[PDB]
């Protein structure tokens, strides 16, 4: 059920993630890059810092359908962004 998301230098893989509304979804965030990265969905108030070579789970339960910007706060300007779709 878990959705794996690779964080690397400097991209998300996958960069478009779809998750169900009013339900709980677990994301496994794996930072395989040399740099620290974040998994940030500001409109959902989500922000997780994942250290280089490490991994973290987050469980999300969105209440509003929509498409929300995903960024890394550290390497945004290298084009490190994506989308999370709640439907």
């Amino acid at each position: 059920k878990v959705i794996e998301v690779e964080l690397n230098d400097d991209y998300f893989n996958p960069n478009v993630i779809t998750i169900p509304i009013n339900e709980s979804t677990t994301l496994l965030l794996k930072n395989k890059g040399k740099s620290e990265h974040t998994f940030t969905i500001k409109k959902l108030g989500i922000d997780v810092v994942v250290e280089s070579g490490k991994e973290k789970n987050i469980t999300v339960k969105p209440k509003s359908a929509g498409t929300y910007e995903l960024i890394c706060r550290y390497h945004l300007l290298k084009g490190m962004e994506g989308k999370v779709i709640v439907k």
